[PDB]
RNA sequence: GCCCUGAAAAAGGGC
């Protein structure tokens, strides 16, 4: 189809969403900033 | 068949 294909074009929407939605991404997979 | 929206590995929508 074209949507499933468009999803590959959504990697920017996914990586932008995934970047701010780790909570909805692999439980226990949230980065932090306190070394 | 082509997309668009959804983050989607839902749900949706237009042509």
């Amino acid at each position: 189809d074209a949507q499933t294909r468009r999803r590959e074009r959504r990697a920017e929407k996914q990586a932008q969403w995934k970047a701010a939605n780790p909570l909805l991404v692999g439980v226990s997979a949230k980065p932090v900033n306190r070394p």
